[PDB]
């Protein structure tokens, strides 16, 4: 009945899952949510296809391929390229197809997400039928279709926007500040020493105060003037102290105000939807459109989100004296608003969520704590054997067999109860879940592992296995029933899914700079790349790949001596309007992003504090 | 009358100054009230005693004093130091001898601060008067009186043991994750590339990885195993990611929760002695004590605070008519505590603090806009005055004396702006708004500038005069007008004066870590010396004297290469527990005290922005 369609709307909608509809969209949603698994995998590996892909640097130039600095394996031929590329537009194209279907058809094309999406799958094809009969932006697209592809991460693009909105602004006050200070800067050092400060009139002095105040060139770069005078240096402390821990300490709390109001925006957006999912089912189970549902329209709602979703009581005669108690007058009341904070309330407050006798033997005592116990025992011996099996295999006197094989037979031990337990409690219980995901998938990679090294063919063994001792993590736990430490590692806890639309983000982000890496900064063997610098002939091991490109932007990331990629690279080019490329990574990916994270990690240890602080 | 007392002690309690007794106490705070300023001077220059004394370096040593590397000028004649240090140890002593006054015998040595106080003076005293007839922790009691000298510090070493509480747990935790971080990293890398991570087996990868943990080393430390394997990285941006934006950050999220709450404990520590001080007034203006006051009686209180402090309205019989008004039924109604919040009241929502004929025809026109508008287009003309003398001198197209006597006469106009207002203010009443006093001050030096300048005797012209364009960063103050920029200026504005505490606090600690490095770290040329490192043969130009060790000590706080220090010395004294040195004072200075300012930063521009909204 309608009532039972109300139920599972209820229930989707305080599981915070909901469509876009006003029973072809039902039928084909349920046709989506097992299209969806293969369509991620779809999005990963067409993402992956960007790393893998061949590069514009070898294209018509000598003398590809050998080793100038320059590349790690693997790469791609062009016709893997083009099967690969024609696969995964085909599938994707197959994912644009389908949403079409549970929606208008002036509906669909109207709405500003799904053209983009069609658009870029247009230019994915326009542009891989002719890279295969034959290549600029065609790595673009595919970033940017991932990044709108998931809704969780089209969340994130929105927030940053409506925080860079302001963002820009504070970023005009912080180029004043540089102008200015390199300015004064610039004319303290004019007439005297030294020769690094005037090379280049002002713009140098501004190049290195910016520098300066990254604090990645700090000792150095003012030395020359402290070897002149001592008292110098009360200058650069001066401009340190204002500028590093006064400046950018508020841009991050900029940053950070922003990003809590622009989330506070979002979440208000969040329960506008939910409401309007719970009163999608009120409206639906009204058939009198009153706006008012009676007890005898209620108590079945009731029993059938008993029935089917969460567990309350049960109903009785002495229900109804119940109902007939609460005002000792009727009949009967409950309207569209006091029903949903009833949904709400239950759904908070209260619970949530083949022979029967050979499997109900271990159904009843896998539920029991002694299993948890057991894995538990299990996992700790399987601490000291890998403790064990490594401290041997670190002092060569193996004797390295009967501890690894031991640790593959745990490996065993482990697709055991992961089998078991998927099992006895469920498809998609078990799955529900994210902590007994993660056995799931390093059981998984154990056993594929195992398919690798016992099944076709030591070191190998030893690598693939020792990897997998982060199974044994989940022991960390157990911290958090100390009063000490708990907050902490609760808090690390819930920041390890939480943040991961930032880092991927970021990491998005990241991919999208490397395509300008491969495309600008090709070319690296010559005299300018063996005249500086010192380690920096040791750190140019990379950008011109695509990996190495990724991996020194991390470099770049973590702003450990990231300006020794700027400047090589600046008289690398010629031109300075190369350097405007780093700054603005720079500005976009350290300022924005990292301090971002990083006011998002700090609001999620204090919601943290105050959950705890809540159910004290 | 008592009444009048009560008037102080209320503007007083309201003005958040207070004593701490039950006319002795009267009087002798009144004396105190000027001796403080000289013992502020006294303090300073007992303190920069420290920076300007001898070493240990030279005691009986050879071959001082050349140039080793190691000095800057200037230092101090043990005959300066015996005359200095007993000025300043009697000026000292005079300045212990003097709260007794104001306090009972049994009730001064009694506090647990002033004993130590004391203690602390015979200490430098037992000490001085032996290092005159002939000096190892005499530096330190005078940072320590110093930082207990003044409240404003003492509270915040109060504060910060309050918050080192549970930072030694989240620190503890953190060891945790370092030890498991480099074991499973060493035993990675056992038995392949390369020898950096092997060398001293797992204590030098947990030192490697503690050094990773603060970036200061990240491209390099594992450039071999990158070299060796690209996948190695994979492990490495793991380390990275998970150690600098998850760990990091949550426990600088640990340091901020901490000093909050140690904050509110403190303020509500302060507003318990405030109540104390109305309570006293209410307490001494009700001579019946019976707890509340009457009209016939408050009237008159509240006329004292008109006539003597602030400016509410007049009293005649409409305000008898006023109180009728009220309740329409006497008599009368105030209490103990009515009295405190309607006082607190006053002095928030409302306002707040020779012949007269000559005098009187520039009192009025100062008090005008135009003078403020005359000041600012002077400031205005000096500016573009200033920046063509300069930009002049830059190009030693000089035609320099048409300008910079332009820019000294200006300094005349500052003094004069100066004089003429100060006079025509008050003694105390342009000492009261800060940017008076920094106005005061560099005008000040502006004429101790014209003093040295123009009185006994060019370069030293454009240098004492050009430093003194700060004068014009009060043109900043227009950008408030902006809603762009307000709450970022005024934030600034707002913390250079409450992030002193804090700042001074921290360079007090490193007062404290310059005397360990002179005392342990002396010796510097040798065969170590000249051996590593590269940059360090020019980097190791300090730590040797006492400023070069804080200026180091600068360069380790911003975490610029500072492990180059850490490591030249660790080979250049040979034990490893020298590092332990540097260690400390990372996880005492950076972990902590850095983490604390940028709490207080970020609290400091939120609460701008909650009064700002509060305003709206
Ligand atoms: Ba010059
Ligand atoms: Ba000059
Ligand atoms: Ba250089
Ligand atoms: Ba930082
Ligand atoms: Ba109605
Ligand atoms: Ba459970
Ligand atoms: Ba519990
Ligand atoms: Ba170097
Ligand atoms: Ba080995
Ligand atoms: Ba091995
Ligand atoms: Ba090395
Ligand atoms: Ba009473
Ligand atoms: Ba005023
Ligand atoms: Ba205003
Ligand atoms: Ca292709
Ligand atoms: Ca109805
Ligand atoms: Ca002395
Ligand atoms: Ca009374």
């Amino acid at each position: 009945q309608k009532a039972a369609a109300l139920v599972d709307l209820a229930e989707d909608g305080i599981g915070l899952p909901v469509e876009i509809l006003d029973r072809y969209y039902f039928i084909f949603t349920r046709l989506d949510l097992i299209w969806s698994l293969n369509y991620f995998a779809l999005l990963f590996l067409n993402f992956f296809e960007q790393p893998l892909w061949c590069e514009k640097n070898p294209k018509p130039s000598c003398k590809d391929r050998d080793y100038y600095y320059l590349g790690e394996l693997p790469y791609l031929t062009n016709a893997e390229s083009i099967i690969y590329e024609v696969i995964t537009l085909a599938i994707l194209l197959v994912h644009t197809f389908f949403p079409i279907s549970y929606e208008g058809s002036r509906i669909f094309w109207t709405s500003r997400l799904n053209l983009v999406k069609v658009a870029c799958v247009v230019i994915l094809f326009v542009d891989v039928l002719v890279d295969f009969l034959y290549f600029r932006i065609a790595p673009y697209v595919r970033v940017i279709i991932f990044i709108l592809s998931i809704r969780e991460l089209r969340d994130t693009l929105v927030l940053l926007s409506g925080m860079l909105g302001t963002y820009l602004n504070i970023l005009a006050l912080w180029m004043l500040f540089l102008l200015f200070a390199s300015w004064i800067a610039f004319v303290m050092f004019e007439d005297t020493q030294q020769g690094l400060t005037v090379f280049t009139s002002y713009g140098a002095t501004l190049y290195q105060m910016f520098i300066l105040f990254t604090t990645s060139n700090n000792p150095d770069v003012w030395i020359p003037a402290y070897k002149s005078s001592r008292w110098s240096s009360v200058f650069f402390v001066l401009y340190v102290l204002i500028g590093v821990y006064f400046v950018t300490n508020l841009i991050l709390a900029v940053v950070y105000d922003s990003f809590k109001e622009q989330l506070a925006k979002q979440v208000s957006g969040m329960d506008q939807m939910k409401r309007r999912m719970l009163e999608k089912a009120f409206g639906l189970i009204d058939s009198d459109k009153n706006g008012e549902i009676d007890k005898n329209q209620c108590i079945k709602l009731f029993e059938q989100l008993t029935n089917y979703r969460t567990l309350p009581k049960i109903s009785k005669e002495e229900f109804g004296l119940i109902f007939d108690e609460l005002d000792d007058t009727r009949d009967f009341k409950i309207n569209k608003d006091e029903f949903a904070d009833l949904c709400q309330a239950i759904a908070l407050r209260f619970q949530k969520e083949y022979h029967s006798a050979l499997s109900q033997q271990l159904r009843a005592f896998v539920r029991s704590p002694n299993f948890g116990y057991a894995i538990s025992f299990i996992l700790i011996i399987n601490f000291i054997a890998v403790v064990v099996e490594t401290t041997l295999d670190i002092e060569e006197s193996s004797a390295q067999k009967p501890w690894q094989v031991a640790e593959f037979v745990f490996g065993w031990i482990y697709v055991l109860e992961m089998a078991l337990k998927i099992y006895t409690y469920g498809f998609e219980n078990y799955w529900r879940e994210g902590a007994n995901r993660f056995d799931f998938l390093v059981t998984w990679v154990i056993v594929i592992g195992e398919t690798a090294t016992f099944i076709t063919p030591f070191s190998n063994g030893e690598w693939i296995r020792y990897l997998l001792l982060a199974r044994m993590l989940r022991l960390i736990r157990l911290l958090m029933n100390v009063q000490r430490y708990r907050a902490f590692i609760a808090t690390f806890i819930t920041l390890i899914p939480s943040l991961m639309p930032y880092l991927g983000t970021i990491f998005c982000v990241l991919c999208i700079y490397c395509s300008i890496g491969v495309q600008v900064f090709g070319g690296l063997n010559k005299k300018l790349f063996e005249t500086e610098l010192a380690e920096d002939d040791y750190l140019l091991f990379n950008f011109n790949d695509y990996p190495n490109g990724m991996v020194t932007l991390f470099n770049l990331l973590v702003m450990g001596n990231w300006q020794v990629w700027m400047e090589s690279y600046k008289d690398l080019t010629g031109t300075w309007w190369s350097i405007t490329y780093f700054v603005s990574f720079y500005v976009i990916t350290i300022l924005l992003l990292l301090n971002l994270v990083v006011a998002f990690v700090l609001e999620a240890f204090f919601t943290e504090l105050d959950l705890e602080e809540e159910e004290k």
